[PDB]
């Protein structure tokens, strides 16, 4: 055990080991940190209320679980986890410690008109990691351009998986009955429109809005995608709302790349079950200068069946315990 030292940044309590200098607030919380060990600059997060309640309790293992397994170059990584603690009796705080990037691509859409080259590489990035994350049986479900951590050299690493609604999937606006992974890639298609355009694609005021934003540009369901839909007044409700033609994307993204069009109209698909997966994207002509199927990895195999467990909070709580001491920290 290290020495922990207390502070206070806005009205919190922080025990940290000294290796972690200059706490800073950045916005559970989080705090930049300089790592006395590496010499880098990293983000330390505190949980807040990590043991308050069962679905508190089982959330804190959920994220510590699901980052200890992530090992991918565009996806949040743990340097570090730890807990002021020394025994399970005491153990009531979580921090977590990552890299710091540097900006998050809310920040860099912001300012700078990307090329067409800057959101090949960026999309690309995120596929990437999306592959992996995929891989392991894992929906991101809240992919945003605030998610996506971005450093100097536009390198991408993705935020906050498996744990605004403009960038949300339609069935996810609706609670449709289990969704697949290809919520994800909606999302990576409003991300890469944005990126495209400097301007939001489906900016709704709020929820109604903005399912008629996302059905004006990509139409009223077919025939086909109406046939596999169960529910019999989710069938009228569609049919309800005022009847939207699919709009040709090359007539909506004007001067942009037809490659980038194309790859907008596989991923923008009402039918989750038509849409491009993360693999079938990364082979897409538009990431030709990028693409390289030898070195977009997979990720081990995930256990995540504690998900279906109904456990007590201090079970969470032991189990949440037991990962933080058996963390062996990157090379
Ligand atoms: O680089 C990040 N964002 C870009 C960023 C914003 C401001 C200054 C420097 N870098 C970032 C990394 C981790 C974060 O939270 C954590 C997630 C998992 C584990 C530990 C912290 C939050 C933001
Ligand atoms: C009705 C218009 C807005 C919502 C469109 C949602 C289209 C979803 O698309 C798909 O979703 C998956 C289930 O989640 C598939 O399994 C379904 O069969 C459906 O094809």
């Amino acid at each position: 055990r290290p020495t922990f030292y207390r502070q206070e940044l806005n009205k919190t309590i922080w025990e940290v080991p000294e290796r972690y200098q200059n706490l800073s607030p950045v916005g559970g919380s989080v705090c930049a940190a300089f790592d006395t060990k590496t010499g880098l600059r990293v983000a330390v997060k505190k949980l807040s209320r990590p043991f308050q309640s069962i679905i508190h309790a089982k959330r804190t293992y959920r994220e510590l679980r699901l980052l200890k397994h992530m090992k991918h170059e565009n996806v949040i990584g743990l340097l570090d986890v730890f807990t002021p603690a020394r025994s399970l009796e005491e153990f009531n705080d979580v921090y977590l410690v990552t890299h710091l990037m540097g900006a998050d691509l809310n920040n860099i859409v912001k300012c700078q008109k990307l090329t067409d080259d800057h959101v090949q590489f960026l999309i690309y990035q995120i596929l990437r990691g999306l592959k992996y994350i995929h891989s392991a049986d894992i929906i991101h479900r809240d992919l945003k351009p605030s998610n996506l951590a971005v450093n100097e050299d536009c390198e991408l690493k993705i935020l906050d998986f498996g744990l605004t609604r403009w960038y949300r999937a339609p069935e996810i606006m609706l609670n449709w009955m289990h969704y697949n992974q290809t919520v994800d890639i909606w999302s990576v298609g409003c991300i890469m429109a944005e990126l495209l355009t400097g301007r939001t694609l489906f900016p709704g005021t709020d929820h109604i809005d903005q399912l008629k934003l996302i059905l004006r540009l990509v139409g009223t369901p077919g025939a086909e995608l109406l046939k596999k839909i169960s529910s019999e007044s989710a069938r009228n409700y569609i049919q309800s709302l005022t009847q939207m033609p699919k709009m040709n994307f090359a007539n909506v993204f004007i001067g942009a790349n037809p490659l980038a069009v194309d790859l907008l109209e596989k991923m923008l698909v009402l039918d989750s079950d038509k849409r491009i997966t993360a693999a079938q994207a990364l082979a897409h002509a538009y990431f030709a200068q990028y693409h390289d199927p030898d070195d977009e990895p997979v990720a081990d195999p995930y256990d995540q069946s504690f998900e279906s467990r109904d456990l007590l909070i201090d079970e969470w709580k032991s189990l949440t315990y037991d990962e933080v001491i058996s963390f062996v920290p990157p090379p």
